[PDB]
């Protein structure tokens, strides 16, 4: 499972971009978005990314994208 890295996934995100608390935070957002299957917190700014499609991996100090679960 991806967790912690520095790939940002260049994917539509489902709706707005608002920031979480942690990147736990993230996860439970991503656990009520239906459509979410991962989810890009970045650390950089404490931004919850909860997005769905193909996931486009970038190179990017501070974008740690998650598998969802694990
Ligand atoms: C912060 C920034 O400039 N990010 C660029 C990406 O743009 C958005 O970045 C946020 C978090 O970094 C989300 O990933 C959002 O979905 C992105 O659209 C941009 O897509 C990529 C392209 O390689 O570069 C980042 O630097």
């Amino acid at each position: 499972c991806v967790h912690t890295g520095n790939i940002g996934s260049k994917a539509q995100t489902i709706g707005e971009v608002k920031r979480a608390s942690s990147l736990s935070e993230c996860r439970a957002r991503c656990q009520a978005e239906k459509e979410c299957s991962h989810y890009t917190y970045n650390v950089k700014s404490g931004l919850c990314y909860p997005k769905r499609g193909k996931p486009q991996f970038y190179k990017y100090l501070g974008d740690m994208t998650g598998s969802r679960t694990c």
